[PDB]
């Protein structure tokens, strides 16, 4: 379930003199996706500069009665994310945004942080250690998000040698943070970075079967869309790894997100993970090295070994306290480091998972920590919320909310 490699620099020189033997034309093939993804990144700077986004944007309401057209579909799923307007009605949202405030407030949640190292003295929070707030709890079982969270998983190539790798039509649902961010604050330094694993990609066997058909240079096959081979891959020990198997990730807006307002950036190119591996392959890069890729750190991608991805970094739409913005799994996104806007930015994370095996076994270790309201497993115990006012239980939960923890009833 994890992969252990004792000398890193070692096993990265290995591999890629394995994988540039089985692709004697590595270059070849790497200034032909890199002519791909070019005509991409120019007609996403085509839209920005013309007053549009490259994002596409949908309604909840066109979702729940299947209004979204087959071209629609086909734009999410080549551009890797999606923006849906409406998921909650913008009154919850603004009020759901002033009871995770008083949330905090009641419980003294500033102090608490700071009574609980150096290193953690230093750590103004704007990522919030809390998990079981009343707003989160309500919002990951509602059904209009639910129904969007089916829409997106149903994007996806799910069966294939005879086997269902997850089910579209089932959700979980994966406890998170949440982030309120105020204007002029200080950034965090989330630079454009892709989450899931970085070296494992070249180094894991399960990882080079889910990117089989860009190391093999038929790089027009590769889907990546197609669930085959992604809840087997193996990643390091680490404090990043994820215990879930995530088709998108994404966050609920609790106030207005605006450009220039310290949000969320994006590179809307689904296939740009086969830039990246072909990238670390070439010959200007040293041989124990895959462009600054680190063992526990998220895959970076930078202005140094990838200039041309850097020129595609698009905002997001601009949102209201309600919407939801979603991206693929290997789409790169960061956060803009200043924030000169006017109103705060305040989103939850609230990622899609659908159900399989691998989602399943999070699960009982998952509700233990809901029970005590204590921290999920993959992050770090903190326990905040073991005796605070207000803590949603599950007298809170719905049908919904209990079918998609685990909770048999
Ligand atoms: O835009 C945010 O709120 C954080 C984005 C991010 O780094 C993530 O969710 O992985
Ligand atoms: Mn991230």
């Amino acid at each position: 379930a994890s992969l252990h490699i004792d000398d890193i620099p070692a096993a990265i020189k290995a591999v890629k003199q394995q994988l540039r033997q089985a692709l004697p034309d590595y270059q070849q093939v790497f200034q032909a996706v890199e002519e791909n993804i070019r005509q991409q990144v120019m007609e996403i700077r085509r839209n920005l500069a013309e007053g549009k986004n490259p994002v596409p944007q949908l309604h909840a309401d066109d979702i729940i009665n299947g209004k979204v057209t087959e071209e629609q579909k086909a734009q999410i799923k080549q551009r890797g994310c999606c923006a849906i307007l409406g998921v909650f009605p913008q009154e919850k949202a603004t009020a759901w945004n002033r009871e995770i405030g008083d949330y905090l407030d009641r419980n003294n949640f500033v102090e608490r942080l700071k009574n609980a190292n150096y290193f953690g003295t230093l750590a103004k929070p704007q990522i919030y250690g809390i998990y079981w707030s009343t707003p989160q709890v309500e919002a990951r079982q509602d059904k209009r998000m639910q129904a969007v969270q089916i829409f997106l998983n149903n994007l996806w190539q799910t069966e294939s040698n005879g086997k269902q790798h997850f089910d579209a039509n089932r959700v979980v649902t994966y406890a998170d943070r949440t982030r309120r961010r105020p204007p002029k604050s200080s950034s965090l330094g989330l630079s454009p970075h892709v989450d899931g694993g970085s070296i494992e990609r070249w180094l894991d066997e399960n990882f080079r079967h889910v990117y089989r058909h860009v190391f093999s240079g038929q790089w027009q096959k590769y889907d990546p869309f197609a669930a085959e081979g992604r809840p087997e891959v193996r990643e390091f020990p680490s404090p990043a790894v994820c215990s879930m198997f995530r088709t998108f990730q994404g966050w609920t807006a609790l106030t207005p997100q605006r450009t220039h307002a310290g949000t969320l950036n994006v590179i809307p190119i689904a296939n740009a993970m086969a830039y990246i591996l072909l990238r670390a392959l070439q010959d200007d890069v040293a041989d124990d090295d895959l462009c600054g890729a680190a063992p526990g750190r998220a895959l970076s991608a930078s202005e140094q070994w990838h200039p041309l991805l850097m020129e595609a970094i698009s905002p997001i739409p601009d949102l209201e306290a309600g919407d939801t913005v979603f991206w693929h799994c290997d789409v790169i996104h960061s956060v803009e480091n200043e924030h000169n806007g006017e109103f705060d930015s305040n989103v939850m994370y609230i990622a899609a998972a659908p159900w399989c095996e691998k989602n399943a076994a999070y699960l009982p270790r998952q509700l233990a920590s809901f029970i005590d309201g204590r921290s999920p497993p993959d992050f770090a115990a903190d326990d905040f919320e073991v005796d605070f006012i207000g803590r949603a239980t599950i007298k809170n939960l719905t049908e919904i909310g209990k079918q998609q923890l685990g909770i048999t009833d």
